[PDB]
């Protein structure tokens, strides 16, 4: 029926063509400490974010899910500015990043007080059903994240609280997997705690190039996201050629109704500007919001993937997920 | 001669009685993500901070050093509001917390880009000599922090940059030591890189109850701070009785000109309010800004410590340190 967006409730039937994982803003925890050299340029960032939105619109995209974690610079009022400007539906998340690159000290301390897991659940419920801060914006998804080869004790608090919140709210869960690990483990743990597989997207699955790993995850009935197209040679990521090979295998094996695609772009980096060193720069040059539509999709079509299959992924699947 | 305070340059001769380590505000990294349930109450926090300042003033304190790390909610304009209100001199810091409870992902990423250590030096220089953000406030100290039993590779970037900045600026360095470890190692590493021991305070030394450890550190010519009076049974801290025993040994051994005292209070916690569980609550009940003056000092006097020795610690030493 309905999903909460940064502009309020929208009928799921009107989401249309959707990108399941992109970031308008993103900062690595600690960016706040580099304020003198890395101040947030409100108006300039908005122009940049708005242009990204317009680029997506030119390729038919009507909706973007931006699951920026709470501890990584999430800014719903900023997202609303983008939406009010461009007409794009933007759905935001409630949740924390994984332990390795997130900001665990705060909830690790509350865990010592013995209230962390309850406090996280309370946060999820407030942001799903009441509003984020004083913005009046509700999250439409819960974001979860795990570490390489482990769901840590810290991370597990969020997993359990997320399952609890989903049972109460029906909210969609979208996950981060680190370096192609823990996909099946995330699904099985969430389902153990009562989560609904039809409301779960296991993310960054494109980080693993073994189709058997994908099938192991898909067996749980969840969605999987190939959501890092364009990211090559960093964060342990495979090449797009490898992503495409893996994707083609799964589509030809009939898994179209469980797969979604995205880039995981960061359109505005929080903190101090930087330039990637030439090694990484070249490999990452295709990491932008138009990449799927100008490079990947054409390659898929040339490989015989039909328009109806593409439509299932970009339109059909997000509609089912949120409805 | 002069030191930068949150209200501009002040003659070091007018610092008077000083507390070397207290926090008006402090949050564990990740507090930002708990904004819905943990919003910062600007006006209420100011009242609380101002009352803390007034309590200190009633015991003769004229100056407080607040070394809240950049990644732990440092807010110089807020400190200025307190100072403009109460007349208290407040000196603030530039620096990041230790790896375990700080926010390393940001500079760990820049380390991958190969610019982190240079960027940290640039930050220190900007905040020491130009101003923090657009506040116009300059830091008067560089804050450094190390982990339990290790100065990590992450932490070392800050240590090296701090030594580099001190050589250029003459800024005072104040450190955090974790669970009574690395005191001698911090001094030796800073001195290796050209830092001036007469401009260094090794902090949280009260966390170690072996006077030989203290002497090992003192041998470098640095200051040491017994700066966590009131903290008992948490963060691996000893009891105040143990702190006093250790302190008495060092004073009776003639180290008065190298020792400073403080509480490390957190007067306003950032994020969601909390209550310590009864075990910790009782042990921590003396953790407040008046504790040194109403409990510890009287105990020292009863142990025969003379007024001139107390004056050396609270007045003489900070004057020498900053001049
Ligand atoms: C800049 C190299 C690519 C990269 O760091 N991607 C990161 C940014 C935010 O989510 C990611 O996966
Ligand atoms: C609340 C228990 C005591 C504690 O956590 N102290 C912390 C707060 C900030 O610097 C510290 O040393
Ligand atoms: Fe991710
Ligand atoms: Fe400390
Ligand atoms: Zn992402
Ligand atoms: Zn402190």
């Amino acid at each position: 029926e309905m999903v909460e967006t940064v502009c309020g409730p929208v009928p799921v039937e009107q989401l249309g063509k959707t990108l399941i994982h992109e970031h308008f803003l993103f900062g690595y925890p600690g960016f706040q400490g580099d304020v003198t050299r890395g101040t947030f340029r409100e108006d300039e960032s908005l122009r940049v974010a708005v242009e990204a939105a317009e680029k997506m619109k030119r390729h038919g995209i009507q909706t973007v899910v931006d699951p920026t974690p709470n501890d990584c610079g999430r800014n719903p009022a900023f997202l609303r500015r983008v939406a009010e400007e461009t007409g794009l539906n933007i759905i935001c998340a409630t949740g924390y990043y994984y332990e390795g690159e997130g900001a665990p000290p705060y909830f690790q301390f509350r865990r010592l007080l013995g209230t962390a897991e309850d406090d996280i659940y309370d946060m999820f419920m407030a942001e799903l059903t009441e509003g984020i801060a004083d913005t009046g914006i509700k999250a439409g998804v819960i974001k979860l994240a795990s570490s390489k080869g482990r769901i840590t004790e810290y991370e597990k608090m969020f997993f359990r609280a997320a399952a609890r919140a989903q049972k109460e709210t029906g909210a969609v869960i979208i996950t981060h997997t680190q370096e192609g690990t823990m996909g099946p483990e995330q699904a099985a743990y969430l389902l153990e705690h009562g989560a609904d597989p039809k409301k779960i997207v296991i993310g960054h699955m494109c980080g693993n190039t073994d189709p058997d790993y994908h099938r192991k995850t898909l067996a749980y009935g969840v969605y999987i996201a190939f959501d890092r197209f364009g990211i090559q040679g960093m964060v342990g990521a495979p090449t797009d050629e490898e992503r495409v090979r893996t994707l083609l295998a799964l589509l030809r094996d009939g898994y179209e109704k469980q797969i979604m695609l995205s880039h995981n772009t960061v359109n505005v980096w929080l903190g101090r500007p930087f330039t990637l060193p030439e090694p990484f720069a070249e490999m990452m040059k295709n990491w932008h919001v138009e990449h799927l539509f100008v490079n990947i999709i054409p390659a898929l079509k040339n490989e015989g993937i039909r328009d109806e299959v593409l439509e299932q992924m970009f339109i059909g699947n997000p509609a089912a997920l949120f409805s």
